[PDB]
């Protein structure tokens, strides 16, 4: 559907890198700022997925990476860039996260580049779907949304 | 559905690793080797793709390498990996390869390992769909029914 700010944030099942399904409630209790993109093997991916998780205090809450990657790739990233603090998950098997974000892009089978932040209470406090045209999603603005939970 | 040796081969779309749409027209008039994986960014699926394009003669025939990867990872296995001669597709988006073939792993969303031989007109004259906890495709014998062509 659409999400709007002030909702519940949906629930959904994903990948980690190690083929575990992962649910919102993996992540019970903490603060999220989730990172949509089409593919980490993109470079304005990249440095968006770098940028979020080098920027937010993960000490305080988590940064989520979501992708229709698969999770064979989203691991190899890892590993290439050298962080192993980074958290990625793969909507490739159902597109359950970007069927209930409302951010896939039809007839690609990916995900639009998009930023959600959602307070410990899983209430969505921010929310960018990256416009045609942009160059980054606006930073600042969701890791202030972030770090003023 | 199920191909089987002395079926002729099934039409497909799929993704070269620039995003543009591939069928199985643009390999008219030449045998084919079309290998299948679950994932180039593994480690045995590696192994295969590199096996069947070092040992098959390339002035002989087409070796295709084809998986559920992005396009996006395939494009930076073969840059990372150097060799600007194997040919990857990705059948990522509507699976036209994998359901036209009989290759899918519908619980996964992936492809099953597995190996087609065509010969020029497109008989199918070699398969194997590797089975579940075996090592690896039987490289031998389809490499043997390639050359034989």
């Amino acid at each position: 559907q659409q999400i709007n700010e002030g909702d519940f944030a949906p629930d959904f099942t994903v990948l980690d890198n190690d083929l575990n399904q992962v649910t919102l409630a993996d992540y019970a209790g903490k603060k999220k700022l989730i990172s949509v993109v089409p593919s980490i093997d993109t470079g304005v991916c990249d440095q968006q997925t770098r940028k979020f998780n080098s920027d937010a205090s993960k000490e305080e809450g988590i940064v989520l990476t979501i992708s229709a990657d698969l999770p064979f790739a989203q691991k190899r990233w890892c590993a290439s860039a050298g962080l192993d603090n980074v958290i990625t998950l793969s909507d490739h098997r159902d597109l359950s996260f970007g069927e209930n974000y409302g951010v896939v892009m039809e007839e690609l089978r990916l995900l639009a580049r998009a930023v959600f932040v959602l307070d410990a209470d899983n209430k969505v406090v921010y929310k960018e779907i990256v416009s045609e045209g942009t160059d980054f999603p606006d930073f600042d603005a969701a890791l202030a949304a972030y770090k003023n939970i």
